[PDB]
């Protein structure tokens, strides 16, 4: 079960995403890090397949805009780690892999 329970800004502050599994954090990353992973299971897998992405701003996000890009994140993370060919992706898993290392 994974979840994005709250934000976090760090540092050029950006805010980070802190994606729980089960209540646990897992790893802490960036949208454009999530932008990127999305661009590459779609360059994988050829789009219809994957959830729409939470689309880019071009303007600096309001606490409501990063309140609701945390939600969406959230679902489209949920969406592509239940999809069976999506979620058993090494390109999914070693990112979270590698994530959580420079998190922990």
């Amino acid at each position: 079960h994974f979840s994005i329970p709250e934000t976090e800004s760090r540092s050029s502050a950006y805010v980070a995403y802190n994606i729980h599994v089960n209540g646990v954090l897992h790893c802490r990353v960036r949208y454009s890090q999530l932008l990127g992973l999305h661009e590459q299971l779609r360059k994988e897998y050829g789009a219809n397949v994957l959830p729409a992405f939470p689309p880019k701003k071009l303007f600096s996000l309001t606490p409501a805009e990063v309140e609701q890009r945390r939600e969406q994140l959230e679902k489209y993370m949920q969406a592509v780690r239940q999809d069976p060919l999506l979620g058993s992706s090494e390109t999914f898993n070693s990112f979270l892999r590698r994530a959580q290392q420079e998190t922990q």
